């Protein structure tokens, strides 16, 4: 019961620093402190087993604010580089490659925490807001909560897929504060072991009259409905199993 907190590495790239933090370290830091805290309220108050398996959440261990782009040599790349990859003409990276790059460059630091999350400000194609590796109760699981090394031929080092990312820009504008909270909650949800909520008899995708959809629905919920900020029964079952298996592994006490 004491090891109930997933310690985070939170990173804000130069884009987030500039457009969301107004180029100020204080504003950027406070934004991300407050957002993670709001997301934590959702997590801590969720009873994963619909009883007393409550009190599990997230807490920032380290915050890194990248104030300027990462100077890069020819043919070389970095998640914090000024240009988007692989298509320099696009407003955004390709989201999958960005998450992959982030994990590679931040490997050393990620091995020290339960999860690493990247906050950026770029307009991913076709309406995408965030992405994350799915966690699992499986011992040899490679993804989600807890740093489970994955050798990387090319970097002579271990890489950890205990990561996810959130962008606060979509369709040419800054998304709402309540929407940003839902994106991170959703991505961290995957890291905690949840898959997407399915439609049908499973009770995991209610109609508007029944409170609306839950946070792990694949199509971004608005946040206007009661169930939008909460986890469905389908997510609870998946996450419950993951937490009970990995909590002793890398979770720590709340600070
Ligand atoms: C926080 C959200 C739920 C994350 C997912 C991506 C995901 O599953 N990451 O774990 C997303 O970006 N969903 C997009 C999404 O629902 N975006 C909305 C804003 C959208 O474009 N709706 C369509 C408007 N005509 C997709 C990829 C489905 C377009
Ligand atoms: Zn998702």
């Amino acid at each position: 019961p004491m090891k109930n907190t997933c310690k985070l590495l939170v990173v804000a790239d130069h884009r987030f620093y500039r457009y969301m933090g107004r180029g100020e370290e204080s504003t950027t830091t406070n934004y991300l402190i407050e957002l993670i805290d709001r997301v934590d309220d959702i997590y801590r108050n969720t009873a994963w087993d619909n009883a007393g398996f409550k009190g599990y959440g997230i807490q920032i261990e380290q915050i890194r604010i990248l104030k300027s782009p990462q100077e890069v040599k020819p043919g070389e790349k970095h998640y914090n580089m000024a240009k988007s990859y692989p298509n320099e003409e696009k407003d955004a990276w390709d989201v999958k490659m960005l998450l992959e790059q982030f994990s590679f460059d931040i490997a050393e630091e990620a091995s020290k925490v339960c999860l690493a999350h990247l906050f950026t400000y770029q307009d991913f194609d076709m309406g995408t807001l965030g992405l994350a590796y799915v966690g699992s109760p499986r011992a040899n699981s490679h993804g989600g909560v807890c740093p489970k090394a994955y050798y990387s031929p090319v970097g002579k080092k271990n890489i950890y897929l205990n990561s996810g990312l959130t962008s606060t820009k979509n369709y040419g504008k800054t998304i709402l504060t309540k929407e940003a909270d839902l994106v991170t909650t959703h991505e961290l949800g995957h890291n905690f072991g949840a898959e997407h909520d399915p439609d049908g008899l499973a009770e995991c995708a209610p109609n508007e009259d029944q409170g609306g959809k839950y946070v792990m629905y694949p199509i971004a919920v608005s946040g206007d409905h009661e169930n939008n900020k909460m986890f469905s029964q389908c997510s609870k079952q998946s996450i419950y199993k993951t937490i009970e298996s990995k909590a002793q592994e890398c979770f720590q006490e709340r600070s």
